[PDB]
This record gives structure tokens, C-alpha cells and sequence, in this order.
């Protein structure tokens, strides 16, 4: 199983190393036959002479052109003749390309910006993360001593916690008493044990949360100041800090630094991405947070380091639990894209797709276009973003059904064969024109992207076959993450077409894909109604909620299957409309903002909440009352009446005192001035409601919640009166 690739320079020549883990232990392969290279477009094969004599200087030394050979390729299908220029060292390229482009005899240069190591993989058909071999993993976190102001890494590292499959343990240099805490001597001896532990268990992956930006960089300083070789590397090297975009990424040769942060951020949408947040989000558990200010004072005074260890202990357990839930999916995406997991885990859907095509392009002797130069990159970003969707039919509905298209966009691409290599391709005898936009797409021959998309799905098929043909809980899971990956890559193509940085950029393609989509939605939507007596209530790209005004809950279903079959046979190539589910009721308010109820409770649709990143003010209860009052009970006025009985109750001081406390974490400062000289609850009257300011002996709430906390919450859902229609003085 290949883990990664990279290279060493021996006598000026580049040496590629294939960090792989065969059944058993670590192993490093070496290939010193691979030469760097890139293409050139010439105006005349005569100029090849003046070119091969072009040179640049690197490290005071001269960089010449090694060997050249004219090759046959395809640029977007059309045949093309280019020259392949080989060089001795990889770094030679980034230094000679620009001088070769300047040449007037040279029209252009291609494939000159692909990491030598990355290139090795593609050219040599190798594939990272294959087989069923297991990887040893170990997650770790760092707890330091912060003091605002002082330069970074100023203070020493307090502990080195680490999870691993065996059990989370903590490495502290001061003293604490816990069956899982090992005290040492100084801050130095701590970092030495970790290294000895890491070097001992010798893991394949190292899991960290934001380790690319903090953890590792910290250990760096703390190692120089204390003079200590951080030989974390499998070969004895130190973490190499690569610079990506405007951030950093830490590597550990021979190992796989899996920093979750970039990944978690790309997989979930949350207001804050703290470990505590993420954890609960993914497992539904609490997860407590011990703040820096607390760790310090707790360390200096030595007062209860029991928490700083417990905390760090969890931080590792969390990072590991989390890490094991996300590394699988990742390895498959890595395996599918044919690139390192470390790379993949840090790339965007776009770059995944981008890497995918670079591989199949090679395999297809298809020369690859270049990236946009600043001017162009900067242009494609000025593009206009405008999505269509029919406004949701207000009011409550019964016997609602939802129908989505199976992989709409992808299906479209493959059908019509939308591809930058078939866009306006003259010479074909048959085309397909995208609505409104009209871009013509040749059908005479399968287009690059399409051809590929079809295979991705053609294999998506095989993947599911074995899915049942297998009774091994494991094999099915592996296969599962596989099919999931293929799905992703596929649902990435469309966006990629419009990705500013995309080599195979194609706004025309994008536009067309979206247009067709709309034509198919509107097209199907019209049919379902004027042929089967339905009523599309809420619509959205790729799917819609329909139903039959006053119809039999079961009859609709039986009638919702006839239709499908009908438009399905009336639909083109891969376009296939499916059935999603059945809901008894549900009302809609503005696109994406709705809610419905299946046949067994469940707020199901609840996308419309909108809060204050907490429990608001115990006036959330009212929100649920209303929803169920609407979706479940199916009663209109009952919903408005509740609030009318709520705002007519809180004012007359009939609402409990506890159901009005705003336990929020860091207005709040208006009362955050008394506790003095991150989780304090209060009762707007604006006092501290602990065991004081609330005895019922002589208390008084406030109206800052009736018409400012409950109304703003119900208002939206209530649709269709005014706050005044609910306040009723």
C-alpha cells in the first residue's frame, strides 16, 4: 500500500522515494530513472535548435536542457505536435520554463507546473491507499502556557497528550496524579518522551486538529530553544513545513500527517469550528472546553491540574475518534484521485477533480491546458452567479411527495456530452443545444469529461454489486466509502467547470449544464400537473414537492409511481427522476426556508430555524409548540393562539422565572460587571440569576423577551399576520 511520494537529490540527480506499507512494516522504494520534463509549442521545428540552447542559472550553477524529443499528442481532441523537454533536476524546471516561453520561436509551454513527485505517480500509474492493509494511527495534541502579548511560542509546552487505539495518555512535566498521566523532569524531557513514544509505536498516520497551523509549529520553536532533534520522520527528518496558499501545512516524511481542521471545515457548515463544537456536531456528545487563561493559572498555582490533564486527555481521544471517522472516506478519495492522502485531505473538491483529469489525460495522451494567468484567473471571478427557482406556494399542504432527479447535473453532462472539447466543435453531423444559452455541443464523439463521468458511474455500478455480494461487515464498509467517493468526484464536475483555477475551465459548459437542468425541471414540472393533476408546491434545483389538492393519502402515492415511469421513459439518456418520500403535511415559506412532517412525526424539514447560536431565551419552546401546532396538529389559529397565550402570559407575569434566563457564552456585559469586582446565565429585568435576584418574594421580569425574543422567533413561521397581530398588548 503506497502512502506517499517525494524525492531526494543525489549528486544533482533527483531520486524518488515511494513510501509504502506492504503487509507488515514500513518500506521505502527508490527509482532514479524518472526525469523531469514539460512541453513546448513551436512555430517551426527549426527553432528547436535555438531552444535547446536556452539556459538559466540555479544556485550559481548553469541549468541546461538535457534531452528533447518531438511527440504526438491531443489538445482537447484536435491533434497536435509538441516537443518534450527533459531536464536533470526538478528544480531546474521552475527556472528555465519562463525563459523558454519568452522565446519568440515558442508559442507556448504546457505541463510545467506539476510537482515532480505528483508527476511520478500519474506517469507511472501508481495509486495511493490501495489494498486492505491496515494503518497504525496515533492522534496528538499540545497544551502550552500562553501569555497574551509575548511573541509566539514564547511559553513552554505544558503537556503532550496522545490518543491512539490503545488508550489516551498525557505527558506532563509538572506533577499530577492520574492513572493516565506520566510526569517527567523538565519541559524538554516531555517532548523527548513523545518522540520516543511516536518513534516506538511508529504510526502510519499522525492525527491533529489544526496541527498544520499550531501544534507542530509550536514544537518547532520549543525544540530549537531547547536544542533537540525532532526526528518524527520515518527516515529521521524533521517535520517539513510546506507553504500552501496563504497558510502552512506540516509534513512528516514516511508518515501521513492528517490534520482534520481543513477536512472538517470542508465537510460540515458550523458557526465556529472548535474541537468541542465539531465533536458534538459529529457524535452528538457534550465535550467540555478548558480555556487557556484557565490552563495557565491552573499550572502556575498548581491548583487542580486534574482538569488540564483530563481536558488534554480528551482532546487526544476526540482527535482520534474524529480522525478515525474521517480518514476512511479520505483514503478512498485519495485512492480514486490517484494522489497522496496528505495532499487530498488538504485539497478542495475542485483540486480533486483537477488532479483526476491530470491522470486520465496522461493515460489518454491528452496534453493538458495550463492554469489561467493572473489576468484570466482574475477575470473568471467577475462572473455572474444567478440561480432560478419558483417561489414556494404559501399555505399548508397535505399528502406531499418529493421527487428528485438521480444525479441531475452529472446525468446531464454525460447525456448531452457537455465538454470543453466538444463545445462548438465544427465538423460534427449532430449536436445538442443548451436552452437560452444555445452553446452547441458535438455528439459525434464522446467528450473528455463525459467519457470519464460515464465510467465513474459505470463503476459506481460495479461497486454496489459487490456491496451485497459481500457479507463481511468490513468489505462492505470499504466498498461503501468507495462508492461515496465516486459520487463526490462526480458531483464535483459541474462546479469544477466554473472553478476559477480550473485547467479545463468552461463557463459555457457550466451555463449549459445549469440551463438544461432548469429546462428539465420546468419540463417535468409541467407534465406532472397537466397529465396527472398534481401541484408543485416548493421547487428547487434537482427536486420539487408536489401533490394533489385534496387527495387520498394513499392514492397520491399510487399515482406518484405512474408518473415517474412515464417521464422516465420520456426522458433522454441518463436522466432519471426518482421518488424520495411521503409527508402528511408541511407548509413552505420562501426558497430553502420550509418544514414538513413525514408519516411518523419528525420535524423532518426544519431548514429555516435561524437562532442566536445558543438556547436563545427559553422562548424556543414556543417555537416547537407552534411547529407541531402547524405541521402535526394541522391547526392554523392554534399556532397563533399559542403565542397569543404566551405574550398575554409573560406580560401578566405568568411565565416561570427560569424559562427566561439567557444562559449564553462569551447585553452580556451589562451584567458581566458585577461578578467581577464564559457561561453565566441571567434574567433581563439584567442581573445575575444564580440563587439571587430571583426569589418570587419581590421580583419582576421584563418585556425585552415578549416583544424581542419570542416574536422574532415566531414571526417568520407565522405565514401571515404581523407582530402586532400577536402582541395583543
Amino acid at each position: 500500500m503506497i502512502l506517499d511520494t517525494d524525492y531526494i537529490t543525489e549528486d544533482g540527480k533527483p531520486v524518488i522515494r515511494i513510501f509504502k506499507k506492504e503487509n507488515g512494516e514500513f518500506k521505502i522504494e527508490y527509482d532514479r530513472t524518472f526525469e523531469p520534463y514539460f512541453y513546448a509549442l513551436l512555430k517551426d521545428d527549426s527553432a528547436i535548435e535555438e531552444v535547446k540552447k536556452i539556459t538559466a542559472e540555479r544556485h550559481g550553477t548553469v541549468v541546461t536542457v538535457k534531452r528533447v524529443e518531438k511527440v504526438q499528442k491531443k489538445f482537447l481532441g484536435r491533434p497536435v505536435e509538441v516537443w518534450k523537454l527533459y531536464f536533470t533536476h526538478p528544480q531546474d524546471v521552475p527556472a528555465i520554463r519562463d525563459k523558454i516561453r519568452e522565446h519568440p520561436a515558442v508559442i507556448d509551454i504546457y505541463e510545467y507546473d506539476i510537482p515532480f513527485a505528483k508527476r511520478y505517480l500519474i506517469d507511472k500509474g501508481l495509486v495511493p491507499m490501495e489494498g486492505d492493509e491496515e494503518l497504525k494511527m496515533l492522534a496528538f495534541d499540545i497544551e502550552t502556557l500562553y501569555h497574551e502579548g509575548e511573541e509566539f511560542a514564547e511559553g513552554p509546552i505544558l503537556m503532550i497528550s496522545y490518543a491512539d487505539e490503545e488508550g489516551a495518555r498525557v505527558i506532563t512535566w509538572k506533577n499530577v496524579d492520574l492513572p493516565y498521566v506520566d510526569v517527567v523532569s523538565t519541559e524538554r524531557e516531555m517532548i523527548k518522551r513523545f518522540l520516543r513514544v511516536v518513534k516506538e509505536k511508529d504510526p502510519d498516520v499522525l492525527i491533529t486538529y489544526n496541527g498544520d497551523n499550531f501544534d507542530f509549529a509550536y514544537l518547532k520553536k520549543r525544540c530549537e530553544k531547547l536544542g533537540i532533534n525532532f526526528a518524527l520522520g520515518r527516515d529521521g527528518s524533521e517535520p517539513k513545513i510546506q507553504r500552501m496558499g496563504d497558510r502552512f501545512a506540516v509534513e512528516v516524511k514516511g508518515r501521513i500527517h492528517f490534520d482534520l481542521y481543513p477536512v472538517i471545515r470542508r465537510t460540515i457548515n458550523l458557526p465556529t469550528y472548535t474541537l468541542e463544537a465539531v465533536y458534538e456536531a459529529v457524535f452528538g456528545q457534550p465535550k467540555e472546553k478548558v480555556y487557556a487563561e484557565e490552563i495557565t493559572t491552573a499550572w502556575e498555582t498548581g491548583e487542580n491540574l486534574e482538569r488540564v490533564a483530563r481536558y488534554s486527555m480528551e482532546d487526544a481521544k476526540v482527535t482520534y475518534e474524529l480522525g478515525k471517522e474521517f480518514l476512511p472516506m479520505e483514503a478512498q478519495l485519495s485512492r480514486l484521485i490517484g494522489q497522496s492522502l496528505w495532499d487530498v485531505s488538504r485539497s478542495s473538491t475542485g483540486n480533486l477533480v483537477e488532479w483526476f483529469l491530470l491522470r486520465k489525460a496522461y493515460e489518454r495522451n491528452e496534453l493538458a491546458p495550463n492554469k489561467p494567468d493572473e489576468k484570466e484567473l482574475a477575470r473568471r471571478r467577475q462572473s455572474y452567479e444567478g440561480g432560478y427557482v419558483k417561489e414556494p406556494e404559501r399555505g399548508l399542504w397535505e399528502n406531499i411527495v418529493y421527487l428528485d432527479f438521480r444525479s441531475l447535473y452529472p446525468s446531464i453532462i454525460i447525456t448531452h456530452n457537455v465538454s470543453p472539447d466538444t463545445l462548438n466543435r465544427e465538423g460534427c453531423k449532430e449536436y445538442d443545444v443548451a436552452p437560452q444559452v444555445g452553446h452547441r455541443f458535438c455528439k459525434d464523439f464522446p467528450g473528455f469529461i463525459p467519457s470519464l463521468l460515464g465510467d465513474l458511474l459505470e463503476e459506481r455500478q460495479k461497486i454496489k454489486k459487490k456491496m451485497k455480494a459481500t457479507i463481511d461487515p468490513i468489505e462492505r464498509k470499504l466498498l461503501d466509502y468507495r462508492q461515496r467517493a465516486i459520487k463526490i468526484l462526480a458531483n464535483s464536475y459541474y462546479g469544477y467547470y466554473g472553478y476559477a483555477r480550473a485547467r479545463w475551465y468552461c463557463k459555457e459548459c457550466a451555463e449549459s449544464v445549469t440551463a438544461w437542468g432548469r429546462e428539465y425541471i420546468t419540463m417535468t414540472i409541467k407534465e406532472i400537473e397537466e397529465k396527472y393533476g398534481f401541484k408543485v408546491i416548493y421547487s428547487d434545483t434537482d427536486g420539487f414537492f408536489a401533490t394533489i389538492p385534496g387527495a387520498d393519502a394513499e392514492t397520491v402515492k399510487k399515482k406518484a409511481m405512474e408518473f415517474l415511469k412515464y417521464i422516465n421513459a420520456k426522458l433522454p439518456g441518463a436522466l432519471e427522476l426518482e421518488y424520495e418520500g411521503f409527508y402528511k403535511r408541511g407548509f413552505f415559506v420562501t426558497k430553502k426556508k420550509y418544514a414538513v412532517i413525514d408519516e411518523e412525526g419528525k420535524i423532518t424539514t426544519r431548514g429555516l430555524e435561524i437562532v442566536r447560536r445558543d438556547w436563545s431565551e427559553i422562548a424556543k419552546e414556543t417555537q416547537a409548540r407552534v411547529l407541531e401546532a402547524l405541521l402535526k396538529d394541522g391547526d392554523v389559529e392554534k399556532a397563533v393562539r399559542i403565542v397569543k397565550e404566551v405574550t398575554e402570559k409573560l406580560s401578566k407575569y405568568e411565565v416561570p422565572p427560569e424559562k427566561l434566563v439567557i444562559h449564553e457564552q462569551i447585553p452580556h456585559v451589562a451584567v458581566a460587571k458585577r461578578l467581577a469586582a464564559t457561561v453565566i446565565s441571567y434574567i433581563v429585568l439584567r442581573a445575575i440569576p444564580f440563587d439571587e435576584f430571583d426569589p418570587t418574594k419581590h421580583k419582576y421580569d421584563a418585556e425585552y423577551y415578549i416583544e424581542n425574543q419570542v416574536l422574532p422567533a415566531v414571526e417568520r413561521i407565522l405565514r401571515g399576520y404581523r407582530k402586532e397581530d400577536l402582541r395583543y398588548q
